[PDB]
């Protein structure tokens, strides 16, 4: 593909930028500063139908959405460690959070 992470279909959020985190683990602090696959700062969404949605429904699905197209699980890559994985949850929850606003407001 010349360009894609999986859109297609997606609306995808902007960009956030410099993308950063706290984590409740050290483990995976350390591997967000350990960066090279830190991911980009984006994130894919389904826009819904429901249009009233909160931070859980929507962004629970936009969250294994963006898991999905970046190919992120331990039971199927048997490549991946229980630290990327919390990474790019909180992470991407977060990122999903912020774009979760966004899907009111483009509505």
């Amino acid at each position: 593909g010349s360009v894609v992470g999986g859109l297609g279909g997606y609306a995808l959020g902007s960009a956030m930028s410099g993308m950063r985190m706290n984590f409740d683990r050290p483990e995976e602090r350390q591997w967000w500063n350990e960066n090279s696959n830190r991911y980009p700062n984006q994130v894919y969404y389904k826009e819904y139908n429901d249009r009233s949605v909160p931070e859980g429904r929507f962004v629970r699905d936009c969250v294994n959405i963006t898991v999905t197209e970046y190919k992120i699980d331990p039971n199927e890559n048997q490549n991946v460690t229980q630290v990327e994985v919390r990474v790019m949850k909180q992470v991407i929850q977060e990122m999903c959070m912020q774009q979760y606003q966004q899907y009111q407001l483009a509505s």
